[PDB]
């Protein structure tokens, strides 16, 4: 039986120096993925690679030899690096929360305001306050209880149960992980907020009409470029050419910035607009739509343009009549929902709710922040039912066992390994992954 666990710790050991070392080489070695974000991720993953180093393997030992045979000094000095390492993870977690909200509440969305050399410094400072409120309480003896039981393992070597007084397992867990939890949860649900309302058009588009860089050919067989800007629809690569070098005006050869791709997409959706307000059938529907109504308009045209949405005679005049699910049906039946289904469904569920509930975490920026989300709730999902024990412990001694607390205190210490493989939803670790690994 000792084996069989035995085993298993050894693999959770292995597998959180395996991923965080390969988390932290990536982010110090590939340019692309040196952000302020990455910045706090690196410093979360030194955290879990100190706890997979210096506090599981010594945990493990303590659990299966049922003693502590590493001594007073390093009793301590463990327990310190363990509190240490959390304090300092749901820290870091929660000032990226705080990151993300300034970033996205800024014109310059999903943009960090905080510099490199400053995002070092902030790091710095939540090692540094960490390491006084987890190493001193400790190394000074204010945690210590002063019942009998308690100062027998105190004094003895062999005995590394961590006991304390009620007041700092109030203090402390407050301060090092109830605090920044709270406010990382009640900040980053701003920032799931703030993602699903400031994403306009511009998005929208962007998002189901894709972005390449090169001419490429449409689901129709006619040339385009950029985010969806049809060049021509003459069967001609040189005509095509032709028409982008006119466009931009320079010799592109078939290929174009992110800049030129962006202001050609700021004329096809004015134009789009300029285009609803001229036609005399798109004109009173569009008044009569809210902000977002108005964008799944605008998509449509933008698609087929002008004249083929004002072929709806009976969707049009539903959505003006506040209509939206009968409208919503009627844009089914039709050849443009049985040809891209996928956007069609987007946009009429746009017409359905009067929301972006269609366009939740579709666009790069925002499946990056629900990434973060999944590593704070992640962390939340390991670490709170420990916390809420620890308290239940303090009020009540006599409810909770210690296998209980270990057990709990091991599914926090799981947690290490997790975020390392919750990365692979981000494009650009995955590809740094697989090329560190040489594959
Ligand atoms: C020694 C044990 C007990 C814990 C101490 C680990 C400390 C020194 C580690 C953990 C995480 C670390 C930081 C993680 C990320 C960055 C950003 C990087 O671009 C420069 C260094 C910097 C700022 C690190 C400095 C050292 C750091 C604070
Ligand atoms: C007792 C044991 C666990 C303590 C050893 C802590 C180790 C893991 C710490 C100490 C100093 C550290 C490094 C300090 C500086 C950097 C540069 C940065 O660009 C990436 C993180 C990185 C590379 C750190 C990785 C982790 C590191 C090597
Ligand atoms: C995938 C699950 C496998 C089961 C778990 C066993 C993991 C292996 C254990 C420890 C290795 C620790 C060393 C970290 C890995 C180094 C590889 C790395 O990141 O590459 C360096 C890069 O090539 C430099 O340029
Ligand atoms: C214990 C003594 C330490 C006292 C110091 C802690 C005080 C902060 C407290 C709560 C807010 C938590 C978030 C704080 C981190 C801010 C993150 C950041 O810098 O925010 C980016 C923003 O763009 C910048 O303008
Ligand atoms: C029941 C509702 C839950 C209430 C939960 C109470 C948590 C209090 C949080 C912060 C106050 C301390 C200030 C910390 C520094 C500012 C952080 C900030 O920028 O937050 C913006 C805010 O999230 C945009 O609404
Ligand atoms: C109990 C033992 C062996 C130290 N494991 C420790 C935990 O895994 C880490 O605990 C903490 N991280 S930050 N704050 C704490 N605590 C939680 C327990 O009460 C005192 C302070």
């Amino acid at each position: 039986w000792v084996v069989g666990m035995g085993i298993v710790m050894s693999l959770i050991v292995l597998a959180i120096v395996f991923g965080n070392v390969l988390v932290i080489t990536a982010i110090a070695k590939f340019e692309r993925l040196q952000t302020v974000t990455n910045y706090f991720i690196t410093s979360l993953a030194c955290a879990d690679l100190v706890m997979g180093l210096a506090v599981v393997p010594f945990g493990a030992a303590h659990i299966l030899m049922k003693m502590w045979t590493f001594g007073n000094f390093w009793c301590e000095f463990w327990t310190s690096i363990d509190v240490l390492c959390v304090t300092a993870s749901i820290w870091t977690l929660c000032v990226i929360a705080v990151d993300r909200y300034f970033a996205i509440t800024s014109p310059f969305k999903y943009q960090s305001l905080l510099t490199k050399n400053k995002a070092r410094v902030i790091i710095l400072m939540v090692w540094i306050v960490s390491g006084l409120t987890s190493f001193l309480p400790i190394q000074m003896h204010w945690y210590r209880a002063t019942h009998q039981e308690a100062i027998n393992c105190y004094a003895e070597e062999t005995c590394c149960d961590f006991f304390t007084n009620q007041a700092y397992a109030i203090a402390s867990s407050i301060v090092s992980f109830y605090v920044p939890l709270v406010i990382m949860v009640f900040v980053y649900s701003r920032v799931f907020q703030e993602a699903k309302r400031q994403l306009n058009i511009f998005e929208m588009l962007r998002i189901d009409e894709g972005l390449r860089l090169k001419i490429y050919k449409d689901t129709e067989g006619y040339y385009t470029i950029g985010i969806g800007h049809l060049l021509t629809k003459s069967p001609s690569l040189n005509a095509a050419k032709s028409e982008l070098d006119k466009a931009i005006g320079r010799n592109t050869n078939g290929v174009i910035t992110k800049d030129e791709a962006e202001k050609l997409f700021n004329q096809d959706v004015d134009a789009a607009v300029r285009g609803i307000l001229r036609n005399a059938k798109l004109k009173p529907v569009y008044d009569s739509l809210d902000a977002v109504r108005r964008a799944a308009l605008i998509n449509m045209v933008f698609q087929m343009g002008e004249t083929g949405v004002a072929g709806f005679t009976n969707s049009l005049r539903m959505l003006q009549q506040k209509r939206w699910d009968e409208a919503a049906v009627n844009l089914a039946k039709s050849r443009w929902y049985n040809q891209t289904p996928n956007r069609a469904k987007r946009v009429i569920t746009t017409f359905r709710t009067g929301t972006w509930d269609a366009y939740k975490f579709c666009l790069k920026e925002h499946k990056a922040l629900k990434t973060l989300g999944i590593i704070m709730g992640t962390f939340t999902l390991c670490w709170l039912p420990f916390f809420i024990v620890n308290i239940v412990h303090v009020i009540q001694d006599n409810l909770i066992r210690k296998e209980v607390y270990i057990l709990l205190n091991w599914i926090g210490y799981v947690n290490s390994g997790f975020n390392p493989l919750i990365y692979c939803r981000s494009p650009d670790f995955r590809i740094a992954f697989q090329e560190l690994l040489c594959l």
